RNA sequence: AAAAAAAAA
């Protein structure tokens, strides 16, 4: 017999329901977690044997939509579902962010957490419901983990928030914004706005977090009810002595190695510090683990740098808490790209180039909730020739797809509706050099290219990350933070909008608790800090170009009559195929006889357009056919006229008199007109060059 | 000038025409097998070093049907034979599972058996040749190997088997087992049929063992003729110090512990046992190797285990040989998908969920035999948390692909017939828990979501795994075997069928010599547990429901005149595109008539029939003909009804005397009756005003 | 491969049927892709000799031009 | 012989 342990409660609307203890008993712990028909079936499986030697966490978070779900048939061609598409690995991402800064320091257990989609519903998204479903299974497994974490989605409806919009109303909201905290603090916020002012995404950030309290009540209460006993885990006794004895020797000269500006002496010379003391500590005793050594020298760079960031010195680049790294905008580097920037940043650089498409080229994207055709594909490229190491290139990895989704909620407030601009825009970036915020260079780099390419876009967007060292009450915040005090900051959080609103949020705040005032300042030097940048920005080029660039496929219309758009299309379309390989252009083909003629250059537009024209253009009666016969027997010639209807001038037809012969009567290369009479259907068009030869 | 050597035998109505020596001489031993006009080129390579601290067998069958067999230039966008499809991976788990545990013990030595497909005459199906070919290769390679061993693949036809049937006849046989066993023993069996008794199957595997005799003959005349010498490889000498040892140290012990009843008193008994020969076996020396002690306490516990259950003592579960495990039965426990079951036996469970989708989402795939519409995909996941370790879910592994088939063999004895049932279920089971016969658990819960989702199944289907220890003359026969007692069993059956008849019959022995009478009474056991599990599945769901979900997309096919289709539907598919776009449905139509409506809801169904109606309305007799004329000309009153029904008006009709201005005396709009008083071959049609006011 | 034949271009409309009901019933009999011209030039095309043989016969057999001497399989079906 | 335009581219 199966004990199904169920507990349900309310959220916003809907009624969700935790039920355990009847699936997949032999993982850690699994729970079926479901949403007003929408379930969520998460599950965790942790191994108790800590791999020898590991010195990073492998904590893994699976997401599989399986497509029975909505109740179809998968549409790949081996039907069945696959390497898991950009959705999946998104949310993937999103799950995986809360919870990884939860686990206490120094865990070094494989963890992972399967959390596939057995059944959705239209209205109510999944991917909340796995959050939830992901926190209530490792809550309830006992793998050591700090808290339960609710997780809730806050749109902006009339000026009032609503937890967890349907759909439907999502369409209408100005924001949609996803925050999962603990009990204690906000623990990330992922969002995508449309120019809303600071104030109001840190109330929608503060409503969510104050609401989702209710889930992590409920699912605390769960894990008091039907949990599995906590794991006896302890974390490695600090070895004071060893520390203290290198940090005897280590703390001040690292502290001086780091005062002085110069960037290259210090690392020169603290790696020769580092060689120094790992030499003396395997000399010394042999026994003492490298990864040991290396954890103590994590630490005093750690503390030696926020130490002296606290204090109010000078950071390691040499710049102020305020300041912006240098700037230097390009625009126009890639000659033939239909519009191409490049916007350098201290050393983060990104090269971004935006190329326009046809509506046959917007993505088709096939996802549980429903269908839905993209038309702005935003590509973030992150190659290895950038942080300085080789590596194998290949498919993007999971934070590639991430940060292209994150550029892409920042450009999307402002790109132009589909009515005003019948184009399918595709932005690539690829980032030569990265130092931090890459993903912010790529935003700034998109808004400037589309602003090249000639897009009539309504502002230029900038981002700019930011960062936080706080210790007890002091705190400092940071801007433009480098990958190297991104390590060391307590938090990064990374804003990107116009200079009226915030177009995209996207903080993950790792320690203790924040205090709102502390996120209200931060947002308002960010917003310092952005208008900066866009003004910089905007001494490059200000407005967008007149029109789009010569190459780029101007759009021309024709209109024929419905029964030829299926004329034109011909067996399986070989008349389009045709007619495009020897035109060079891109056509497309509507039930109601629209006719799209894309091309980049005006001659090939007008040759596409004289080439279907003869063929659309019917036979009129008084207005003579050019036809040319392509064959020529001894009992007959029929001239080939083409439009699948073909007229034939049979032996008895011509004249009274013998013809004795076509070749006297037709010669090779007779261009006469002919005289037709009417237009019959029984498939035996009458022509007559006799009327045309009498004279 | 190289000499190739040939040798030919009659094997049923096909010759078969081994022939080795000419190709592949690099490779250890290759063998191109041909049998009437199929030719399927093995070739095996076996490394001569065993690699050092080997443990595992690593032999790998690939198998690869070049498409250039058929005669066909690949279909894939790359124009280039792609990674393996499912048909190729479960012929190479068929190649591999006879010739796996025909290698001696201990031997460690990587082997690879690559089976190229090379020309394939449609009706002779490859994978039989390929055995062949690789037993041939095998057997000629001078690798140490026990016997060549044939394949058949005897057929039912006319209540009388028939040996290696083509593809026109095995359309109409009952059963296809693929019985490959040497001169001793049936080493393999895998089958599928339409529900025959238990007697019948073992007869046909009988009587293919009988047949095939004349393959194992031949092969070994070849062998003799033209093979290599074989290799020196002696297993490794079994240390007697260690075993005496291990044994009259612990293996008392260990018996009293397997004595226990309760799983986890056992499992800590035997730690503590283990740990303690360790303990003191390294006390005594420690360069004794660990890993060759484990390697002897597993041998230890093994024959321990083997000898309580040929006892007749309770096994480790404590079930007696006969019982089954316990049962669960839950049907509907998905909210939206169109069918659920979640079959839980003992520990091994799954999670069925039968899906209908319409005819467009049928796979097509294409085989060498010819291109095949497959109207039945079953789909078996095992996810790693399953079995409770940690993974990497990704594409799915062989074994997968291999049980998937299983049970879809197993469950298409009792799918309706199309014409009855006009859809595309589509079956996926994810087990959620395994120990041990997942895919019978996997094909229960399939004829329970079938069952729930409301297709008309002819009868309910389950499957059971037997286990068979054997000793000397002494044998005994288990039930519902566990997966620890699998390895330790010797051979596994997997029945699976309904009531009245047997589906599946998948086997694996390994020990050789077991009469036909074993496996008869193995047989009969296996009914009476499978006839348990079904009267248990009985009380959840009797029959299958009566109407399908209605969130299932609902197909409707109504009988339409085909002569009638040209004047309705027309040429170049206007009115059925334009009908497919504005309801929203997929219509097709056939010669006869016969036409499908599908789409997601009733209601759209009837809009789409009712549109249907009316313009393949007939002539009614009195029914009201309303036509809407909103101008009038001089040549006639234009009106616009649909399916190009027009008729001229004529002046002569509407008054004696001319009329100066039309709407004096016709109204506009107003309902004129029109009957028709003869449908000419032109299509003309006159419409009558004066008769049809009155009558 | 491609098979052409050139036949009467009066008689198609004799054996291509109202609607083309004859020939796609042929060619979906013969496995085939029939090609006929206004000019009644009959091209066949085949993935195999074996069923162009076949087309061709059933072609032959009705679409060829009437033959003196060409016997006529004549059933009553009631009397 | 009824019909845009390719994970197986």
């Amino acid at each position: 017999m199966l004990n199904p342990i169920v507990r349900k409660f309310q959220y916003g609307q809907h009624t969700v329901t935790l039920e355990t203890g009847m699936m997949a008993r032999q993982a850690t712990a699994a729970v079926m977690v479901s949403m007003d028909d929408t379930a969520v079936f998460v599950t965790v499986v942790g191994q108790k044997k800590a791999k020898p030697g590991q010195d990073f966490f492998p904590l893994t978070v699976n997401y599989q939509e399986r497509t029975y779900a909505a109740g179809r048939i998968p549409g790949s061609f081996f039907r069945r579902e696959g390497r898991p598409s950009e959705g999946e690995t998104l949310i993937a991402r999103l799950i995986d962010r809360p919870i990884r800064p939860l686990f206490p320091e120094g865990f070094v257990n494989e963890v992972q957490v399967i959390a596939t989609v057995v059944s959705v519903n239209p209205q109510v998204n999944p991917d909340i419901v796995a959050m939830i479903g992901a926190s209530a299974a490792l809550s309830l497994s006992g793998i050591p983990f700090n808290g339960p974490i609710g997780a809730a989605r806050v749109g902006y409806i009339n000026d009032q928030y609503v937890l967890n919009p349907t759909q439907d109303e999502l369409k209408e909201s100005k924001l949609d914004l996803v925050v999962a905290g603990t009990e204690a603090a906000v623990l990330m916020v992922e969002s995508e706005a449309q120019l809303l002012s600071e104030d109001q995404m840190l109330g929608a950030v503060v409503f969510g977090h104050e609401q989702q309290q209710v889930v992590i009540q409920n699912i605390n209460e769960l894990v008091k009810e039907a949990g599995k006993p906590r794991w006896d885990w302890q974390p490695e006794p600090v070895n004071e002595a060893l520390n203290a004895r290198v940090a005897a020797l280590a703390e001040a000269r690292l502290s001086d190695a780091y005062r002085i500006t110069d960037k290259q002496e210090r690392y020169a010379q603290v790696d020769v510090i580092k060689s120094e003391t790992i030499a003396t500590l395997l000399a010394e005793d042999e026994t003492l683990d490298e990864n040991e050594l290396g954890e103590i020298l994590h630490a005093i760079e750690k503390n030696v740098v926020r130490s002296r960031v606290l204090a109010g010195e000078p950071r390691i680049d040499g710049r102020e808490k305020d300041m912006i790294r240098g700037l230097d905008v390009r625009t126009g580097v890639l000659p033939r790209t239909h519009g191409s920037a490049l916007f350098t940043r201290g050393e983060t650089q990104a090269l971004v180039t935006a190329t326009l498409g046809t509506a046959r080229d917007a993505q088709v994207l096939d996802e549980l909730m429903g269908e839905r055709t993209d038309t702005f594909l935003f590509h973030y490229n992150f190659p290895p020739y950038s942080v300085g190491e080789t590596g194998m290139v290949g498919s993007p990895k999971r934070r590639e797809i991430g940060h292209g989704r994150l550029a892409k909620r920042g450009v999307l407030a402002v790109m132009p509706d589909m009515d005003k601009f019948p184009y399918t825009v595709r932005v690539v970036s690829e980032i030569t050099e990265s130092n931090g915020s890459s993903s912010m260079a790529s935003v700034c780099g998109a808004s400037l290219a589309l602003m090249d390419a000639g897009v009539p876009i309504k502002a230029a967007v900038a981002g700019i990350a930011m960062g936080l060292v706080k210790e007890g009450d002091n705190y400092v915040v940071l801007s433009d933070i480098l990958g190297d005090e991104d390590h060391l900051g307590d938090m990064d959080f990374k804003v990107a909008g116009s200079r009226d609103g915030i177009s995209a949020l996207q903080m993950d705040i790792k320690i203790e608790g924040i205090t709102k005032e502390i996120m209200q300042v931060a947002l308002n030097q960010a917003k310092g800090a952005r208008l900066h940048i866009l003004g910089v920005m905007e001494q490059a080029i200000n407005a967008p170009r007149g029109d789009i660039s010569e190459f780029a496929p101007r759009i021309h219309t024709i209109k024929i009559n419905p029964d030829k758009i299926k004329d034109v299309i011909g067996k399986g379309g070989s008349v389009i195929r045709a007619l495009t390989e020897e035109t060079g252009t891109t056509i497309e083909i509507e039930d109601d006889g629209t006719v799209k003629i894309a091309a980049t250059d005006g001659e090939k537009a007008k040759h596409a357009i004289r080439r279907i024209e003869e063929i659309t253009a019917e036979i009129e009666v008084g207005r003579v056919y050019t036809g040319k016969v392509t064959r020529i027997v001894d009992f007959g010639a029929f001239v080939a006229i083409g439009g699948g209807k073909e007229g034939l001038v049979h032996i008895s037809q011509i004249a009274d008199k013998r013809v004795e012969k076509v070749t006297d009567y037709l010669q090779m290369g007779q261009e006469v007109p002919v005289k037709v009479l009417e237009v019959d259907r029984q498939g035996r068009i009458r022509l007559s060059i006799k009327e045309a030869t009498e004279q």
